[PDB]
């Protein structure tokens, strides 16, 4: 079972992805976990990770520029990943390519229906070979309790939001397979047991 | 023995490579090529020339992008030209690493000693360890007569670069800087009635 965790940035995700992990291992069953971007593990996410910090000049101010970097960072993962699913019971991810649709989109003022969510799907999935998620969880954050809790996408209130509200409707419509939205305090062994 | 070629569009850089590749074997040394872009080997080539054709969006409009996904390209072939390198005594390249400075410096009307130039150098050879080249060898030809080859090696389509006249002449130009300064090493400048064996003869 391949379940990606997403969610805007301070939403918590490394804290969810280790209390899921310690359920399912209390549950009988082994879990590996990987987390996206790779940085220092591959070129692709160590340039997109410079250019959210002003670096390689006009790279970042492409939307589908930096898409495709963190695009490209995946697909070198795809043989990482389909290693974990034959050794492991449950392999989960601190983001994947909902990170993309999500961010893309909100950055063109675009929805989850989309053109850039919709090119997403067309080029991870199918061309470049990542496997959909079984289960996409979404740790769902307001933007002011965000805000409340520095590269361009950080600083970024705006974007945020509006990352926060493509996300919201992209597990409403199922985008990439299904969803389920929980929020920071929900119980390990009850999520663990939905996701089963 | 790492060979590359370069030029504008419409040079008739591939007439160059094959020419240079029999004189080469007639010297009694082996020789391998490989074109870059890697269209069909990689992605990052692949979604370069879509791009250059209007589709992804954005993604064209950025000169560092294009930039990149031609080095990521290169980067995934680091492996592959070690290997030529290894199995024949000369290794000709169709465009390489200078290609990349050409093109980007001219899209952002820069020349040799602008920023981009510079960031190709550190980014593909001093962070990717792309290899050297041992010659740059640059065909330098008429713009009228390179754009009107691919006008019509087309019209028998042209991409975003192809139908950018003025960009072409200044990618002309910038070469002709690289070359003259030798950035990434020793460079060459032919015409396209070059007597191959002699171009040989010379390089090794
Ligand atoms: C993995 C991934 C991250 N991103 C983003 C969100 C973050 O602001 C930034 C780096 O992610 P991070 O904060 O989890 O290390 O890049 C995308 O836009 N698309 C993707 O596919
Ligand atoms: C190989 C390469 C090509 N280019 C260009 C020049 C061409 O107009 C276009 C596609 O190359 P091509 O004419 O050899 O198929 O992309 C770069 O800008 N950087 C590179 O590194
Ligand atoms: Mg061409």
């Amino acid at each position: 079972m391949l379940i990606a965790i997403e969610g805007v940035d301070g939403a918590g995700k490394r804290t969810l992805v280790e209390k899921l992990s310690g359920a399912f291992r209390a549950a009988g069953r082994s879990v590996a976990t990987l987390a996206f971007p790779r940085y220092g593990q591959s070129v692709a996410a160590d340039i997109a990770a410079e250019a959210l910090h002003g670096e390689h000049g006009d790279l970042a101010s492409s939307v589908y520029a930096m898409a495709t970097l963190f695009a490209l960072d995946r697909a070198g993962a795809v043989h990482t990943i389909q290693g974990l699913c034959r050794g492991y019971d449950v392999v989960i991810l601190d983001r994947y390519v909902a990170s993309n649709a999500a961010y893309s989109a909100a950055r063109l003022h675009e929805n989850a229906a989309g053109k850039a969510a919709a090119w997403v799907q067309r080029i991870e999935f199918a061309r470049l070979g990542l496997p959909k998620p079984d289960w996409q969880v979404l740790l769902a954050v307001s933007a002011e309790l965000a805000g409340e809790r520095r590269d361009n996408y950080e600083r970024d209130a705006e974007l945020q939001q509006r990352t926060g509200a493509v996300y919201a409707e992209l597990a409403a419509q199922g985008w990439g397979g299904r969803w389920l939205v929980v929020g920071a305090d929900v119980d390990p062994g009850r999520l663990a047991a939905t996701l089963a």
